């Protein structure tokens, strides 16, 4: 149905990120409001 946790689309690449240092940014997640499995 859904996973244990759900991703964050509302987060963004930090305004102070270093793409040339870390490369790929990845968002946080959210506790799933309806984790069933």
């Amino acid at each position: 149905g859904k996973p244990e946790h759900i991703p964050d689309p509302d987060a963004k690449k930090p305004e102070d990120w270093d793409e040339e240092m870390d490369g790929e940014w990845e968002p946080p997640v959210i506790q799933n409001p309806e984790y069933k499995g």
